[PDB]
């Protein structure tokens, strides 16, 4: 048998006192009102005593909503230490109001004195009644309290260095996170931002970066920093949604401290706000700013229109430098055609690219110093254009926004290709006069060089064409998920780069007694690269090519047969890399396909918005006048709007307001603690 | 009082002949026994260490739910809700004095350590607990989350 | 488990390598039964090392030898034909015996189908389902071996590193 | 602008009439009762009025559950058709005693005559009311229909051609699919199975496969008739898990009409029942009948239990062929020993057919009719005990049975191909007399034939030991898992099959004319089998192998090249073999892929039940005395049970009928409704 027994002493309630209590649950005004007034002149019962569960008979009252016999037990002066904190959470206005309006009026001699009620509060003692009711996110109550002259202390930076915040995080961290936890939680509320702050826009906005830069800071308390900055965020487009004209919208867009409020939603990325509908169709109609009615359009007529737009890339761009103020001057000023235009251009550099290597325009291979051909004079003025483009762009918008694209560094890239690759053809030209043929030629040729460049210049140009796919509907969440699955095969790639480290140490360390030199081998050759494979396994880099080279099955077998008949040594070789081959090949690449698998089905939901998102960063890049030229033609040589910003956040407030108010066993209780004191007063009365 | 579960690897004569006089019985009492411990209530109420008695009863209905093939579902849910009452007990204190008062109680880090013994996961993965170790750990590097990525690699 | 990025990673790979380990159970049951049949079949046919070109017998020649000659042979050949590097000449004998070489094809041809049309995929689908199951639970346990991981270095056993605790 | 209008005639209901309705709505008694009263002498209201919405004063007075204006509008004879469907559907007990109650006393002159109230009814007019209750699943309406002699008509065998059922199906087929689906849905109410049926188990079980082979039948009703099958299944799983003693269990299943039940529920599918917690504990504990505590041991002596066990194969089989009644020779009889012994031999034969490829035993392979060796004259009793025990398997439960299990048909390939290289061995011995040299023989010599096809029955044997999976706890779901998407790679195989076959017709159609002798190539091979890949393409035979091995890349590119120069012929082939592989590479391999994928997360939730009633049917084959020994031995030459059983059912059925009762805005409408007739009554009484 196993005895049981109370192991920490709760005092037993009294008769009297649980007679009391239990009144007090039912409801019953008359035996209430007896017992406390039989309380004073006989003090049988203490009206401040607790219950098995940690409530007194206020906290009864409260949770019972009974308003009745929350004023009759404050008329008779019991203790009201956090009950306030109670009434707030319990959500009820008049109880809220009652203890507000009671505390003051009829307070004589201190208060009666009472001990050892106090242990016991289930509010955390860092709780004050204003910040708790900015968590309930209840807007009477929040209203009621800042009509009374509340503050909120301020939290501080995150990188804060102060004495005061070090010393509190050295003598109580918990206490410390829990303060400003419950703070930002205050703060983050969607009522207290309506009342308290007269832009709630750019307010939900700034606390939405700064809960998501805590989030990224503060490990452990993540989840609910990313909820609140979640919250934020879907308050700014619930906001933003409330509207009800073009003007307003247009009002609310274009406020600033020409779209300066969307500009500081995308740099603020707040995906939510610019992917609303109404923004998406105020972008749409300044996108199509000189083609009304493009949705409407048979795809015929749109695509015919585009290749006529595009196949005129040469005009439009002399025409806006010979006369910017002409009607023809003005066409290329749109966006659609600033985007179509910089498309054909990049398509005809690519085509260019193409015409380059042919037969037709190649001749005389047999020069050391070759001139460049009439192909690479005109492709000239396309990179110079890209180079004046690139660093344009690097100087307009900072140093600081440049690098944040990630796409610029492809351009970074491909600029110093062509440099690179400009740079010896000239010194080629300059300092390789001859025609010697190209057999014999030297293995740090310059001129090889630059074309191994060249080709992987050509290469990163072909495939900067990716970056165009936000234009169309189809092709943008494709990348995004190839954009968060190229994120998860980097993850990947980092242990599949340690174990290809580890078993091309082990073979080389194993093989490399082995080597043959090139002229007893067939044909002159050395490496994984002959019509018969040679050494595989002689040296380091060729261990690592080997074993790269292995995951397609393009290396045979025979690579880990020595001269001599060591059998027990290519066994041993043979063990190595089948264990190579089981792992890279059954547990890896499987692991990595389970990994992009998960990845796709968390992405897809959130697809669109970021797609979205995209787009409109891609629309609002060629929204200015800084670059309005192609790349082969860049080269050549006030209070009312506040007044009216703050009516329509006024309008959009009480919307919201409206809506939020539009959109357990509690309740329940509540229904029996209303029947129960209808049926106590009836009886009475009767 | 409640009857005390004899040991899972038993081999008396009354637990053997109540096995083989009425397995279904016997199994049924055992589990009502064991839903009977594991209840939160109980275990505040009348144990004197209520997080080493969750730890105990936890590893304890882990083990029965390994052995008893056919009553693994709840003996898994038992111990799951041991596990979670060990973590909101934990959950619910105020100041970092009273977590290294329950950390560091011993029949330094004891209480961690008994946890970790017993594969309590949530009791070690609770958010304030991973802060004292981090506090610990980084014992002569005060602010190292604050730091830029470059000094720290530096 | 130092890092915060490459724990649920390893976490993941610790079961998925429980996955696959009761994969290759039944993968080595159905090697071996292929292997037994194919080295039942073909060991007849063994050549010695003088009589075939270079010296050499097995598969890691140049020329690919007899493959399937002895069981441990037989094994080796039936392990690599999963990655491709087993040739089809392989199951060619030196006569003109065109029933046991088509009947070897049919084994080997088999043996192809289901150790990559039906094994690797069910192995796929298998940790496949076992990550979707493992990411909610991912980061506890992380944050578990992290913390094991940590309270190693508080004692003071084993202050010295390696070259200088003895 | 639109025009809208009434375009279908609702009569408007007049003042009076909706004054009465609205009163009986809001549960007025006197009002209604005055409105009554007054009806007779003025004939004001038409007291069978309907309203805009379908319902009576009758109807809402049942909806608002008001017995007392139920009963008061019964009193005044309104009419009463069809309200007892609403009462059994609205499940109230009071509504459905008052309706049977009182429609027979006061019965006279007919009833008042009324017209056009009967058109509509939101009941069927195929429904019956004891139907209906039992759709409804209530336990007190349907126990208060059945004690008044009420019956229910039988449904036909689904394979039923008689006269009426065909004539019934030609002249309308929608109210006799109706009719036989609301029948059906009747019987299988877990009420009326505990009412009215002495064998709610075996009526579950035949009720559940009806449901399954009707929902197999019709095409379009599958649906709910595997919810029904579904919800009978649950009834008997539900009915066995309300037992509280071993005693009842045994008594439950060793009920005949030795687990009589158990092999019942087994036959007809039942794997909710088979797979309850009790009943796998009673099975355990019958299948380590002669080792107590199995579970409780560590493994390592469980494993030398089990290697000792195993390894003592020859001995205790033919102990009991010489002492059956001794207590040696009744070891063998227990189920666990039976398995480790069957186990233990097919795993000894296993390891004598690898010891038979070895060169220890064969010797002087130049015979032409080589006699058999001592390792095959000692494999021979074990292919013959394996065929008597297969043809004893056959004789012992019938033939109707015998190919159910699926795993017999391995064992008939097996023993086919046994006894084709034995009559393949036996005529070359009679007959093939010589020692002709291996190299000269005939493509059909029936030694080569014989060993082919020993090799594929080795093959088979050594494939057969994946049935021994369910004895693990690890391994059985897993191969259910094997066994679904086997079905999914078949599907996938048929639409594989028919583009193999229709790229091989096209290969072979255009490459059929470059054919070449053997001669003409270099060593006088031909196919796709040599050093040098032949021609591929030649024959239909050839071109169906080589597009079967090029989905493992094993065929190489230069099999598509002609002796010719026909670039054209080479280019357009060249482009079948690609377009062959990008299918069958990219398309169907990554379908199969996903399809077998999804079925795993389908299968997994089930995965635990199918594999505890596999391991049950495996348990239970062992348990009955019909073969004992192993395959190298076994060819060497009464109304109290139904009484108890009534009596565990029915403590049975009362149990589950207390636990099914123990386990919206009609409900908050009866709570506004018993406000409002109170508060009526209250200010009428005042
Ligand atoms: C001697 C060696 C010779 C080698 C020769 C061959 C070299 C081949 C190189 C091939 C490189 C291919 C790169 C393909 C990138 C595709 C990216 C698709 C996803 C995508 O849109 O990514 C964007 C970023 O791209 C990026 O950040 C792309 C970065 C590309 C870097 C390339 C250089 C390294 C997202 O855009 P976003 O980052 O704005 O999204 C912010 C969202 N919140
Ligand atoms: C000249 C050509 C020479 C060719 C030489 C090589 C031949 C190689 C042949 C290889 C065959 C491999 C077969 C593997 C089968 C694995 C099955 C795993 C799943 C499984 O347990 O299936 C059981 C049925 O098996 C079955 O039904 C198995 C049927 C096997 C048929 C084999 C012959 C065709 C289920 O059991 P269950 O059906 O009782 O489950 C009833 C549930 N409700
Ligand atoms: C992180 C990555 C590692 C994770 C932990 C390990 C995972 C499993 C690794 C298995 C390695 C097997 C190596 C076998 C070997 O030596 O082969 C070459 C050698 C070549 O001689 O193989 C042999 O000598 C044995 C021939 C039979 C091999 C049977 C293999 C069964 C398992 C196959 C899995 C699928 C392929
Ligand atoms: C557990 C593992 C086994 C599960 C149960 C079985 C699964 C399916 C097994 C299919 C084996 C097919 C063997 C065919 C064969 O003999 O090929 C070699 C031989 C070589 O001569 O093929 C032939 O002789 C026939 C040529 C046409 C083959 C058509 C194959 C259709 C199915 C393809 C599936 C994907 C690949
Ligand atoms: C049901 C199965 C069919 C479903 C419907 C069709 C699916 C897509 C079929 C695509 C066939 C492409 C054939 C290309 C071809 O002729 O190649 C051989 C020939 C060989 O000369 O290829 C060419 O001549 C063109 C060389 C460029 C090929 C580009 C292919 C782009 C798509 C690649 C997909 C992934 C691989
Ligand atoms: C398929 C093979 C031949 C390679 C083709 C390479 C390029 C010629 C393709 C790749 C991406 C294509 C682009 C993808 C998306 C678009 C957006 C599309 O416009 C829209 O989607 C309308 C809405 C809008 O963008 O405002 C116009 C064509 C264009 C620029 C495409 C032009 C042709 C591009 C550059
Ligand atoms: C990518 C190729 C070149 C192979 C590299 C192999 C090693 C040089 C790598 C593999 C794993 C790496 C380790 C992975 C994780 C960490 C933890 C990291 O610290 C943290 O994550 C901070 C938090 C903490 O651990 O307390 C410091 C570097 C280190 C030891 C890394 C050091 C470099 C290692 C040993
Ligand atoms: C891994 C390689 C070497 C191939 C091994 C082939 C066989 C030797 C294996 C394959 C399946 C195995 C069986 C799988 C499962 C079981 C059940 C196992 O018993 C239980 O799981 C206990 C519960 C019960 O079955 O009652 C005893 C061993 C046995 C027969 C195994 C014996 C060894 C077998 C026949
Ligand atoms: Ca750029
Ligand atoms: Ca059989
Ligand atoms: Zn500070
Ligand atoms: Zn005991
Ligand atoms: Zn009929």
């Amino acid at each position: 048998r196993i005895p049981l027994q109370i192991v920490r002493a709760e005092t037993e309630l009294s008769a009297e006192e649980k007679a009391f209590l239990n009144a007090v649950e039912k409801g019953d005004y008359a035996t209430v009102k007896q017992a406390l007034q039989e309380a004073e002149i006989y003090y049988n019962v203490n009206i401040n005593c607790m219950d098995p569960l940690g409530r007194s008979a206020l906290l009864i009252a409260i949770e019972n909503e009974n308003l009745e016999i929350m004023e009759l037990l404050l008329n008779h002066s019991v203790y009201v230490g956090d009950a306030l904190l109670y009434a707030i959470r319990k959500e009820v206005v008049g109880a809220v109001e009652l203890l507000l309006s009671y505390r003051r009026p009829s307070g004589e001699k201190q208060v009666p004195t009472l001990m050892m009620d106090t242990q016991f509060s289930e509010f955390t003692p860092d709780i004050t009644p204003i910040m708790l009711a900015a968590h309930t996110n209840n807007y009477e109550i929040i209203k009621l309290l800042v009509q009374k002259r509340v503050t909120i202390p301020r939290p501080h930076q995150i990188r804060c260095n102060c004495v005061e915040c070090v010393s509190s995080s050295e003598v109580d961290s918990l206490r410390h996170s829990r303060s400003r936890l419950n703070i930002y939680k205050a703060l983050a509320s969607p009522s207290l931002i309506a009342l308290s702050s007269e832009d709630p826009i750019l307010t939900a906005f700034r606390l939405g970066w700064e809960l998501k830069e805590l989030s990224k800071v503060e490990n452990e308390f993540k989840a609910e920093y990313e909820e609140l900055s979640q919250q934020c965020k879907l308050f700014a487009k619930d906001l933003l949604d409330q509207a009800r004209s073009s003007r307003e919208l247009e009002i609310i867009l274009n406020h600033r401290d020409d779209l300066a409020k969307l500009k500081v939603a995308i740099k603020y990325h707040q995906k939510e706000f610019v992917a609303q509908p109404n923004c998406q169709q105020l972008l749409a109609t300044l996108w199509y700013d000189g083609f009304p009615g493009w949705r409407r359009k048979h795809w015929v007529v749109k695509l015919l229109t585009c290749m006529t737009i595009g196949f005129l890339f040469p005009m439009l761009s002399i025409a806006y430098l010979i006369s910017p103020r002409s009607n023809l001057g003005l066409f290329i000023k749109k966006p659609f055609i600033k985007f179509i235009c910089h498309t054909a251009s990049y398509l005809t550099f690519l085509f260019m690219l193409l015409l380059a290597s042919q037969h037709i325009v190649r001749t005389d291979l047999h020069v050391q110093g070759p001139p460049p051909t009439v192909v690479e004079w005109m492709i000239l003025p396309w990179v110079l254009g890209f180079i004046w483009g690139e660093i344009k762009e690097m100087w307009d918008g900072g140093f600081t926004e440049y690098i944040h694209d990630w796409w610029n560094l492809m351009d970074f890239a491909m600029n110093s290709l062509y440099l690179a690759t400009i740079s010896l053809k000239i010194v080629a030209y300059v300092k390789y006069n001859g025609s010697r043929p190209r057999e014999e030629w030297e293995m740090w040729h310059p001129t090889l060089i630059a074309e191994a460049l060249f080709a992987i210049s050509n290469i990163l140009s072909s495939l900067r064409l990716i970056s165009l796919f936000t234009a169309n509907s189809h092709l943008g969440p494709l990348q995004i998920s190839l954009g968060r699955m190229l994120l998860d095969i980097l993850k990947f790639l980092f242990i599949y780069c340690l174990v290809l480290l580890a078993f091309a140490n082990g073979l080389n360390q194993l093989y490399f007694y082995y080597e043959t030199r090139a002229i007893d081998e067939p044909n002159n050759c050395k490496g994984i690269r002959c019509e018969k494979q040679n050494n595989a396994f002689s040296t380091l880099f060729e261990t690592l090519q080997s074993l790269f080279w292995s995951v397609f099955g393009l290396l045979n077998l025979y690579v880990t047969n020595v001269k001599a008949r060591h059998e027990f040594t290519e066994f041993v070789g043979a063990t190595m890399f089948g264990t190579y081959n089981v792992i890279s090949l059954v547990v890896l690449l499987n692991m990595l396909i389970a990994m992009m698998n998960n990845s796709y089905q968390l992405i897809a939901d959130h697809a669109d918005i970021e797609w979205k998102f995209a787009r409109t960063k891609l629309w609002m890049s060629y929204f200015d006048e800084g670059g309005t030229l192609p790349p082969p033609f860049n080269i050549i040589p006030s209070l009312i709007q506040n007044q009216h910003y703050q009516e329509v956040i006024r309008n959009l407030v009480k919307r919201y307001v409206a809506a939020m108010i539009r959109n357990t066993e509690e309740n329940f209780k509540e229904l029996k603690q209303d029947i129960s004191s209808f049926r106590y007063e009836v009886l009475d009365l009767l």
